Parts: structure tokens; sequence; C-alpha cells
């Protein structure tokens, strides 16, 4: 009755820690990830202090391998200021994450040229990943094709931005892109649901059109992707709100679902949680893991999951089939039927591991 | 000095074993792959018992168990007789074999009602992979998508071809492709020095033209892959001359000096060597398993390589930098500097691991 899956991979998910601890940490964040399938994560650098620099990738490092619960990988943030500065860290690193687009943190880049000298000074042979959204995708695949390397773009969103990369990928260049379960379940049309705090998230909820060109083109779409981005239901509905949703206890029920439904194969499902996340991030296999899950059950998302501290969830009321119902981590019984029972720093860095290094020329 | 790289994995390869064990076995085959750096085969079928139904599989089975020094996993080939016959043994093989061109053996296919009935029975979640060439490529593309599934094209080896999945591909539909060896460094300019006999193979080197879109086109290409055909040099020489090149030895030096001059990079080798094939035909890890290699050492191809028993190679002559120091395979010493120190019978059939079953719905 059950189906087994390999460990699954989310390469996109902000946990927090250090410096944001009660939206959620390493501990309560790859808690929810084990109860979603979720056996290694890529963890982003927005954290406080930021992970831009290498005092602080030490000190978030030592954070989750006392914390994490499952395996993992720390991204470095470009700012402002370290182009040039990274080469001893970088690749102990997931890779390298340029925010180019709105935000106040200290990896606001104020100039393409500051992309450029990223893209120049970064290794060749290491990731890039990028939040560009609508022409900042053409932006940023220009400066790309300047500096003669790959890049991949986070949470493609709109139909905009995955007939861009379609158009670049027939024109055979390397780009690769993830896109996440809030981009292909919900639309405009759960807004008046939300409301305008809870909605709020970047990139914003893209129109039915939107989603339905993510759909047509899933050949496009490399990876999944949750874009973890637990905020408290406080911080959601404030004056303020953050933009960002939780997802990783519910992404891969929302998949499954589909998966039931036709709309994609277990296959399609797989390349884009397993093969094609190992591939673009060079991230190695974890032995002896693996993933149960019932393809039978019926049931309704309520208004929070379990684990993740952001304590409410935008797919509150979707009817989903599919269900996590154990996973093995390195031999061990990580998780069962709502249950985890792996201890906080259970979880390795896999960037250390032999295996885990990005192959370079000497 | 020398460079990591994981255990590499070869699609397609002829080993010879059952019936044609003069021209090589499982045993001399996998010690060619472990020089070349190969630790991971996937035998094709046209043996003689050719491997179409399940005591052929059996027997096949067992002779690479007790032969191979290298992991492996057997494909099934398709015949005039065998569509709905395979499906209690097809998930242990590597896939399912269609030779769509030219060929008298009992994998003849004498119609395209016969390639239907294959992509209709063969079970929807496992590898299907065809010797198609020129027009036999889009005719195969279209069975596939008259049956609504994927389909993995063979050493393409024309502009035509590479063209063609391109336009494929543009359009989201399932194909993916390999190109081998002797299609990206050799050409008509070659047919003299080789000769008709030694320079027979299928499909027929290209022209210069030919071999310039494929590299051109190197974006298209999902692996590399060798076609590793041995048949001694008295055959290639004789009155009728069976097709096919010799390449498990030669391939990873080859695209290793392309890489050293830039006509590639270390990962577009190690996507197509490693992470391509592993996902397109859902082939496990190896644990404590990766090659070492030297970029800087200069060499000759000799006129024959030291394993194979083809003991003839259509490369003699061409100067190559970088070659395999060293292998080691689930924790043992496989291969150093020209000695195999693994026997016959370490190789393991991958499809009994299992993390080396394809996923399947209930
Ligand atoms: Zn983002
Ligand atoms: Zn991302
Ligand atoms: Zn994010
Ligand atoms: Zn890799
Ligand atoms: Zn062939
Ligand atoms: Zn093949
Ligand atoms: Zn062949
Ligand atoms: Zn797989």
């Amino acid at each position: 009755k059950l189906v087994r899956l390999p460990g699954l991979i989310d390469v996109h998910v902000h946990l927090r820690e250090p410096g944001g601890t009660h939206k959620e940490d390493f501990a309560s964040g790859t808690a929810a990830a084990l109860a979603g399938g979720i056996t290694m994560v890529c963890a982003m650098p927005n954290t406080r202090p930021p992970i831009i620099d290498a005092p602080a990738l030490a000190l978030a490092q030592k954070l989750a391998e006392a914390g994490a619960r499952c395996d993992f990988a720390l991204f470095l943030g470009a700012s402002s200021e370290n182009a040039g500065t990274l080469g001893t860290v970088a690749g102990s690193a997931a890779g390298l994450k340029l925010y180019l687009n709105e935000t106040y943190s200290e990896l606001r880049l104020d100039s393409v040229v500051q992309w450029m000298e990223h893209f120049e000074t970064w290794p060749s042979h290491l990731p890039i990943v990028a939040h560009a959204e609508q022409q900042t995708v053409a932006a940023v695949l220009m400066v790309a094709q300047l500096t003669q390397r790959s890049v991949h773009i986070c949470h493609v969103a709109r139909k905009e931005e995955i007939l861009l990369i379609k158009a670049a990928k027939a024109r055979g260049l390397p780009v690769t892109c993830e896109v996440a379960p809030h981009h292909l379940f919900l639309s405009h049309d759960d807004l008046e649901r939300l409301g305008p705090g809870k909605g709020e998230v970047r990139p914003e909820l893209g129109s039915r059109q939107d989603v339905e060109a993510l759909w047509e083109n899933m050949a496009v779409i490399d990876c999944f992707a949750s874009d973890h981005a637990p905020h408290t239901l406080e911080e959601k509905c404030g004056s303020r709100p953050p933009p960002g949703f939780p997802g990783l206890e519910t992404m891969l029920p929302l998949l499954l679902t589909a998966v039931s439904e036709g709309r994609l194969s277990l296959d399609d499902l797989l390349q884009r949680l397993h093969h094609n996340p190992r591939r673009i991030f060079h991230l190695p296999p974890q032995e002896d893991t693996y993933v149960e899950v019932d393809l039978e059950h019926e049931w309704t998302i309520p208004s929070h999951m379990p684990f993740s501290k952001a304590h409410w969830t935008p797919f509150e009321g979707q009817k989903v089939k599919g269900t996590v119902r154990r996973v093995v981590l390195r031999g061990e019984v990580a998780y069962i039927d709502g249950q985890v029972l792996v201890p906080p720093g259970y979880g390795q860095d896999v960037r250390k591991w032999p295996q885990g290094a990005v192959p370079q020329l000497p």
C-alpha cells in the first residue's frame, strides 16, 4: 500500500536561526521538513546576523549542527560589501544567494555592477541562485551570459518568467529554475480568503493564467522548492506584514494530490524533488534514507501544521490525497505518523561529507 | 594534483556475454570500464541468446553476477514476439531496448505497430531506449507521443538528429538522448586512416558539420555513453565487418582532454556521465565510490587499450590529456595505474539493491 521514495531535497528554506527563532529554528524547521518527507534542506542566508561573511557562516554551521534533525547545507548571501571576500569559505556553502528585488537587509544590492562583481568573483564551479522577479529574470540572465556562467532562478511565479526561461533554454543558455507550491496551488482567487496580511508573499500570488502557465510549462521547471518562509500569525496579521508562507509540511501532500489526479507523474515529482536538486547543487546521496508515503489517504489541511513555529498555513481547507507515513534518515527512523523521532543535532552539514564537495579543476 | 570524481556511469555497453565471449565478456568488459573510470554499466541485450525473455535474462544476470567487476544493470530487448510478456521481469532490467534500424537479430521489428505495442505494454514508469537514426528519431518520437510517454534516443550522431531532438525539447516533449565519443572526436576525415572495415559503425561516422553541430548543441545532449561495441580486429578487417567500436577505456580520457581545452566544463562532463544517467535510468548511488584522475598527463592513444578483448581502437594516434589513476568501488580499490584489483564477480546488479528499484505507484 505504501510507496517508497528516495530522500527528498528542498533547496529553498528559511530556518530563521540565528536571530529569528520565534519564527522557526533549526530544530523546529527540520522537524517540519521530516514530516513533509524532506531529508535534506538548503537554508537561506537572510538571518540575523545574515550569513554574509565567514564568522557568520561559522556560527550558523554550529547552530545547524546542534539543532538540525535532517541534513542540510547553508547558503552564503551576496552583499554590497563581500564580493571577492568569500573565496576561502565558498566551497563550504550550498551556493551564493543573490537577492535582486526589494529588500532592506544587508543583502540589498544597489547596482547591476554589483551583480556582475559577484558573478566574476564567486568561484565559477559553485552554484549561484537569484531571487529575481519579472524583468529581473532577464537582467540576471544577461549578467550570467556576460560572465559566461550558469544561474538558478528561485521561485518562478509568473507566465512572464517561465516563458522567458523557456526561451533562454531554447537558445541553450545554462539556466535552471524552481517553483514553489503556493504558485502552483494558490492564485489571486485565494486572496479574498487569505486577506492582505496572510496573503503577502514575494513573488506575489499569480493570476489563474500564471498558475496555468506554470503547469503547462512543467517541462521548463527543474526543481520544486518550498520557499518555507515562516513568520508567526501575529506578524502576518500585523501592521507591516512580512512576506512569506510556511510550506515544508504541505509541499509533498499537495504534489502527491496532483500526481494522483494525473497532473504530473511520480517521476516528474521525483526529478524535481530529488534528482535535479542533487545535480544542480551537487548535493550528495544520503545512505539508507527513504520516505514512505500513503497515496490513498484523503485529508483536509488544517489551520496549522504540527511542527513549524509559524503556526498557520495558507493552504488551510484544501483537500489533499497523500500523506507521509515514515521517514528513515541514514538508518534511523526519523519520523512516523506525526511524531519526529530523531533529536536536534542528528542532522549533518552535507558539504563536509567527502561526497558533498563540489568537484573542481585543480 | 588529482581530481576526485564520483563513480561514472555508462548507460550503453555491449559486453557480449552470453555467446560472443571472444569479443568481450563480463570480466574483461568491466575491467575496461574500471580502467576508464566507469563504476556502473548498463549492458545491451543483443547477446547470443539475446536477452528477450525471462530465461535469457535470468542466465545473463547470473553470468554478470559471476563475472562483472563493476556494478551493472541489464537491458531487455524488444522483439517481434515479446510485447506483453515482460511485465513480471521488467522492473529487474535497466530498461527496454528497441533496435529500430537495420538488424537481422531477433531484435528486428517489422512494423511501427510493433513499436507501438511495446510502448503500450512495457510498464509506463520504466525506461525505454531506442537505436533510432535519421528519420527514425522522428518516427519513434511520434510513437512516444501517441502512447503519452518518454523515450531516450541512443547515440545521436548527426546534425539532423540533434536538431530534431532540440525542436522536440523546445515543444516540451519528454525526450532525452546520449552521444558517444566517436561522434564527437571522429568524422569522415578519419575514414581514410581507419579504412572501410575498422570504420564500420552504426550510426556511421558523421561529417565535420555533424560533429560541429553536436558540440554546438551540447545543451541538448543529456548523457555521454560509449556504445562500447567490441569486435576483434579479425572481424573488423574481414569480409563482412560488423559495426561498432570499443570505447570504455578511451571515453573519459577523450572528454577530459576536451575539458582541459575549454570545450565543455567539468560539470558539463559530470552531468552527462553521472547525474543524468542516474536520473533517466533511476540508477542508485554507489556508496564509498569515486574516481581519481590526473588532468595534466599527456599521452597518445596506442593501437589497443590494455583491457578490452577487442584489442584495437579507432582513436589510435590521438593525443589526450587526462588519465584515470585510481578507482574505489564500494570501499575497495578497484583500479590503480593500469592494474585492475577487484576480481570477476565483485560487481553487483544494481536493480536488486533497495535503492535501485524504479519507484512506481501501487
Ligand atoms: Zn526569494
Ligand atoms: Zn531558491
Ligand atoms: Zn526565499
Ligand atoms: Zn555532482
Ligand atoms: Zn545502437
Ligand atoms: Zn543507448
Ligand atoms: Zn549499442
Ligand atoms: Zn530515481
